[PDB]
């Protein structure tokens, strides 16, 4: 079963990224299954709705109480060192809120760490439905 843990804003990075104090060791962290417009793409540099997702992530983090970080079943770092987790500020997870915001798609998911793909394709089916952002 998964499990909280506590973390500290250090600074927000991307739309999908954020550097945290987990452990009493600065990280930077990948958000798991999504994908958000970026604005330092390597080769797009800034796409379209990239300043804004990047805006949303950063506000929930920084005016939240309690981070805290889940990791899933498989890998907890990928190839670039970062941490991968789903991040909760203040119970509500960031992951979901920007695919229910149409900010971000679900991205091409792999096992072991899918735990909650069902919960967000779910809420990108409604952002869709909605119209938001990305699907306007």
């Amino acid at each position: 079963k998964l499990h909280k843990e506590p973390a500290t804003l250090i600074k927000a990075i991307d739309g999908d990224t954020v550097k945290l104090m987990y452990k009493g060791q600065p990280m930077t962290f990948r958000l798991l299954l999504v994908d958000t417009p970026e604005t330092k793409h390597p080769k797009k540099g800034v796409e379209k709705y990239g300043p804004e997702a990047s805006a949303f992530t950063k506000k929930m983090v920084e005016n939240a109480k309690k981070i805290e970080v889940e990791f899933d079943k498989g890998q907890r770092t990928d190839k670039y060192g970062r941490g991968l987790a789903y991040i909760y500020a203040d119970g509500k997870m960031v992951n979901e809120a920007l695919v229910r915001q149409g900010l971000a798609k679900v991205a091409y998911v792999a096992a072991p760490n899918n735990t909650h793909e069902q919960h967000l394709r779910k809420s990108e089916a409604q952002a869709k439905k909605e119209k938001l952002n990305i699907w306007s």
